[PDB]
């Protein structure tokens, strides 16, 4: 059976969007530098070390669906420098998004997550994001183009052993479902900084950690159309963090207006006919 | 031909969904109070006054679609003691946005707007709302569960002569458009405090204003699923005045967390596995 197509960031981004558009999955080599993969870990680890179970009796929205072992970490604009100046602002990833999204408009972070999978981490049950979170998307009609997809960045390798990312390539098209089995899949082998993208309809999981040693960890960049709530907020992120960024990166957390491709668009999250950053004076690129 | 059906807001309220399902469109008789529609007057008039054209060269999201005569205000919480108390609050509003998104999960406010429509204003061309903010929508399964609902309130008396809205009974339902015609419509007379009720599918349009003396003035509330991004931001609005709101009024405006009707929901706007609320330590319910 195919294997994952595999594409350079550096040569072949145009291609990138079409080969996932066709076989809805693709591996980007070096999506981010091993400086910034170093830096993202140094700065999310100890973040990493004190999250709660993903249920956490504590916690007022638990997540009743990850393994009881997994460790999720997401608003990660005031925990990563490398993340709110390299990541949103990452090259790559505006161009293929603005190739995916175009039909509907302006995209954002529907969730930036760091996931560390423990030591014998079960295999996840073949699934297609955003089932948990966003209803709506089952009611798009078959053909509609995807209004989300998934960056699965590993920050550690990625392994058959180690429970390496499956997915099933062409499933992004399937309606009927009864040929859903593990048999049907292909492994992201993946080294750290390569990223997995697939979109919201390719039938995909997570891997079997089987060697009992291994801890491994990946961003995960959830981009969508704006017109979509993001999974996660960026509220209470102080707005001298906020306005360190670029505007682009305050556009993706929702710190500003959105767009839609509508000829004649009247805007998303205005006031009274003027942009979040107009109304509110909101500066960019301030250093901390 | 059948004239849009009217119900009691006091009486027949677990009727008005189920109207609006089968017709398209039903009037809530004094939806809101004559008490209620004079404070909103009174605390808006200024500015709707100051309000320049929709599509004024000073605004960075300009609205080229309404009349250049026409002038529409939201983000109405910090302007109105009666729209961000009572209204977001309103029984009846909450009874019909559950019967209607109970598929879907939470709700919120996607637009509340007060528009002054000038005399003399044409008739708009007949239309389905939500296509110059959310091209998402068109791409739904035509049986999909409408994911947003529009109540256009009186403030002013609709009459035919002065502008009352135009509907077409049935017309959510509709997927050929080539009946789209005038001759097809029925009005929505209404008194201040009355609204008409229709979903993102229902074909309507605003009326001709034919006296050139009468201003109309109405509120639109579109109520939509917390899947899809508000048209107006509530980011600007002072913390102070979000503190003195029910809680259900800081959800309405996205100063909450948001559910899906997953059945494992992982929540919306939540902040590593916690609410914007609990995070952020939000009041409610102080007094300014
Ligand atoms: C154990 O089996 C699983 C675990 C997760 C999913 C899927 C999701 C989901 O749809 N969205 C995301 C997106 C990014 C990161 C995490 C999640 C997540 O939390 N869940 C629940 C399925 C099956
Ligand atoms: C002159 O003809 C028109 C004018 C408006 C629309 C429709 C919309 C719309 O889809 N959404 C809303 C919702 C509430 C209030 C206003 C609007 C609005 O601004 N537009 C543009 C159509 C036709
Ligand atoms: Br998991
Ligand atoms: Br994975
Ligand atoms: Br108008
Ligand atoms: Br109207
Ligand atoms: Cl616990
Ligand atoms: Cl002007
Ligand atoms: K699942
Ligand atoms: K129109
Ligand atoms: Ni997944
Ligand atoms: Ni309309």
């Amino acid at each position: 059976k195919s294997q994952i197509p595999r594409l350079s960031a550096i040569n072949d981004l145009h291609k990138i969007w079409p080969t996932v558009e066709e076989h809805g999955a693709a591996i980007i080599e070096s999506f981010l530098s091993l400086d910034i993969v170093r830096r993202l870990n140094e700065e999310v680890d100890p973040f990493v070390k004190i999250e709660p179970i993903p249920a956490a009796k504590t916690k007022d929205h638990p997540n009743h669906v990850l393994s009881t072992t997994t460790r999720l970490v997401n608003v990660l604009a005031p925990i990563s420098k490398a993340y709110r100046e390299d990541v949103l602002n990452s090259k790559v990833l505006h161009r293929i998004c603005s190739d995916a999204f175009h039909v509907y408009g302006d995209y954002w972070v529907l969730m930036g997550a760091v996931m560390e999978l423990a030591p014998s981490n079960p295999a996840q049950p073949l699934h297609r994001d955003m089932r948990f979170s966003h209803p709506i998307v089952e009611y798009l009609k078959p053909d509609a183009p995807a209004t989300s997809i998934n960056f699965l960045v590993a920050l550690s390798p990625f392994t058959a052993e180690n429970g390496a990312t499956h997915v099933i390539l062409g499933s992004h098209k399937w309606q009927n479902l009864s040929n859903v089995s593990m048999d049907a899949t292909v492994r992201a082998l993946m080294n750290p900084g390569d990223a997995l993208l697939i979109t919201d309809s390719t039938i995909h999981c997570g891997g079997a950690e089987t060697t009992g040693t291994e801890t491994r960890r990946l961003l995960t960049i959830t981009m969508g159309i704006s017109q979509l709530t993001p999974l996660e907020s960026n509220l209470a992120v102080p707005r001298p963090v906020i306005e360190s960024l670029t505007p682009l990166a305050q556009r993706l957390l929702g710190w500003a207006s959105q767009r839609s491709a509508a000829p004649r668009d009247i805007g998303l999250l205005t006031i009274r006919g003027n942009s979040i950053e107009k109304t509110m004076n909101l500066k960019a690129e301030q250093p901390l």
